[PDB]
């Protein structure tokens, strides 16, 4: 009876995932989250079965020669091409551009629903981490339907594909592990949906 966005740490889990995909690991936003996931205890509070997180607990604490910051820069910033670009219209748009037709559909939906959540200036709204942060934002605000529509229509149609390629191309134990946690967690959320995920063709 209680909506899944309002229980079992939905907003909490969506923020951790959202922040680690959007902010650099040394940042004020992400560093405390990096510390949490690289330490014992986080598995007890995360909304998945503890035994099924056990490999991730170990994975996150696997030591590596490449630093978290170097991995993050390589994967999310540049200067060279990103292995798995975290913007939705890269996956949903025929021409695979940023600020695509799917980005516009997201923008119009936000407008109609009077959602005042704004991204950084010059940034598209369809960043993977941004959308999770917005979803947590709506959940905190009790906006159940909007949270459900966000995920079903604007995130889940492309996020599984992005995560499949991202996990494959992470090449860093921490960020590979983050990808797998995101895939499991979002797949669990997808199964709790009361409206179906929008089926859209992928071009990447």
């Amino acid at each position: 009876m209680t909506h899944f966005s309002q229980q079992d740490n939905f907003s909490v889990a969506a923020r951790v995932l959202g922040a680690l995909f959007y902010y650099a690991p040394e940042s004020a936003e992400a560093a405390p989250l990096v510390a949490v996931l690289t330490s014992d205890g986080w598995e007890t509070q995360w909304p998945l079965p503890e035994a099924s997180l056990a490999p991730l607990v170990t994975a996150f604490q696997t030591q590596c020669e490449e630093t978290h910051a170097q991995a993050w820069q390589r994967l999310f910033v540049g200067p060279w091409a990103l292995p798995s670009p975290p913007w939705g219209s890269v996956w949903l748009d025929r021409e695979s551009v940023l600020f695509g037709d799917s980005t516009l559909a997201l923008r119009q939906w936000m407008r109609e629903k009077g959602i005042q959540f704004e991204m950084k200036q010059n940034e598209p709204e369809d960043h993977f981490g941004s959308l999770l942060l917005m979803a947590a934002w709506l959940a905190e605000n009790g906006r159940q339907t909007e949270c459900e529509e966000l995920l079903a229509w604007h995130l889940f149609p492309w996020s599984t594909r992005f995560l499949d390629v991202f996990i494959e191309k992470a090449e860093h134990p921490f960020y590979r592990a983050l990808g797998e946690l995101a895939r499991l967690t979002l797949a669990q959320w997808q199964s709790q949906l009361l409206i179906p995920v929008a089926v859209k063709p992928l071009f990447r």
